[PDB]
């Protein structure tokens, strides 16, 4: 099963956290990262198409997020408001998509 690991879980203010994705499905074609506990287009941080490597941001995009081809999400220069949940959806070529959440704490 798809799972999210935040590293580090505890992040000092001003530093960076990397959200790792374990057990990606093989016939995947893209990723979407959301702020919060659910897939919700209004909290889309960033969408990513594997085939073309095109990263489409926003509305939850600040300046600070980077999505990698292996689906990990780097958030830099973290603030006190970033404390919370983050949800990844992996879109598959057959659209039987998978999701996971997703947590870290800023001190
Ligand atoms: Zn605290």
């Amino acid at each position: 099963k798809l799972t999210i690991e935040s590293t580090p879980f505890n992040v000092a203010e001003g530093k960076e956290v990397l959200l790792l994705a374990h057990n990606l499905p093989q016939n995947r074609i893209g990723y979407s990262w959301y702020k919060g506990e659910r897939v919700d287009g209004n909290s889309l941080i960033v969408g990513y198409v594997i085939g073309t490597q095109q990263a489409t941001p926003g509305p939850a995009y600040s300046g600070r997020e980077t999505i990698y081809p292996n689906a990990s999400l780097l958030i830099q220069n973290v603030t006190q408001n970033d404390t919370g949940f983050y949800t990844l959806q992996v879109i598959k070529s057959d659209l039987v998509n998978e999701e996971a959440t997703g947590q870290f704490h800023v001190y």
